[PDB]
């Protein structure tokens, strides 16, 4: 069938790069901010089952974040992304979390992603992210759209979680 | 949200220069006295919460101090500034304080600023300002619009205090 998935998080954390790296195996070194929202798709196989993922890449910019909250309701999966080199984007996850609860479904599967694990300039530790994840009650994973680490895992695991949910 | 902020204090203490240095990162070495009042704005980000600051730069000259007192009521933040190289401007803070209590709101957040910390001709010590601050019951900070020291801090901290007041 089809799974609607959203990527949310501060502007600059790498939502678009994780998406491009996953769907087109490329990486843009430049910063090309997302206006309002973007939409892509890819077919994944969940234990034999071929599932279509409709990925909604949202704008992190504050002004374009009203267009987004409207897409929350109806999403089967929501990926909250922060930048491990930017402490502010991590602290902001809590606010993103609240926004999600006010607009998402009940059965929506969340996932926290600490992106840019390839950077020596990291300021947010893996343990910090795991701790935030345990406190929010959602799964956690670190990634790097640049070196392509755990990028596919992000989407495959979220799909599997949603699918497991579909069986109940 | 909208935070209305006022800068008051004797003519010549540096109210306009702290404002210009904050909003346009410049510094006028010349003395261009303010006639009655002036008004500027800048968007500040208090903990991931972008707020608009409407800065009202008042005239220090005695003849205009009537056009100003009218703007007191309704201000959320009030910055009382004195010149550390001019003892008279510091002693006058007490009178400025009284004027504020007669015209400001109850929830108005005050802040005492000793400006021109870059001058070797200082005559008012930091301890003296701290003492006046403790006696008046308001926060204190020293700045230099010229060398750009604690200039942003003045406005960021006042906004944070007002916001903390808000989330209540
Ligand atoms: N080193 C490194 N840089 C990355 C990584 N992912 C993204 N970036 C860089 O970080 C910047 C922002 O990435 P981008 O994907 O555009 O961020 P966004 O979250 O989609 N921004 P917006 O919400 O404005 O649309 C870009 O210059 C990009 O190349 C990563 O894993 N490692
Ligand atoms: N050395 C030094 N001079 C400063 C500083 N701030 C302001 N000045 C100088 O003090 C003089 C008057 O500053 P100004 O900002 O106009 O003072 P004001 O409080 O706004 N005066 P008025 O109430 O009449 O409008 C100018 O010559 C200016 O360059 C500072 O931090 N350091
Ligand atoms: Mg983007
Ligand atoms: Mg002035």
């Amino acid at each position: 069938s089809i799974m609607k998935i959203l990527l949310i998080g501060d502007s600059g954390v790498g939502k678009s790069c994780l998406l491009v790296r996953f769907v087109e195996d490329k990486f843009n070194p430049s910063f090309i901010t997302t206006i309002g929202i973007d939409f892509k798709i890819k077919t994944v196989d969940i234990n034999g089952k071929k599932v279509k993922l409709q990925i909604w890449d949202t704008a992190g910019q504050e002004r374009f974040r009203t267009i987004t909250t409207a897409y929350y309701r109806g999403a089967m999966g929501i990926i909250l992304v922060y930048d491990i080199t930017d402490e502010r984007t991590f602290t902001n996850i809590k606010q993103w979390f609240k926004t999600v609860n006010e607009h998402a479904n009940d059965e929506a599967q969340l996932l926290l992603v600490g992106n840019k694990s390839d950077m020596e300039t990291r300021v947010v530790t893996a343990d910090q992210g795991e701790a935030l994840a345990k406190e929010l009650g959602i799964p956690f994973i670190e990634s790097s759209a640049k070196n392509d680490d755990n990028v596919n895992e992000i989407f495959f695991t979220l799909a599997k979680l949603i699918q497991e949910k579909i069986d109940s």
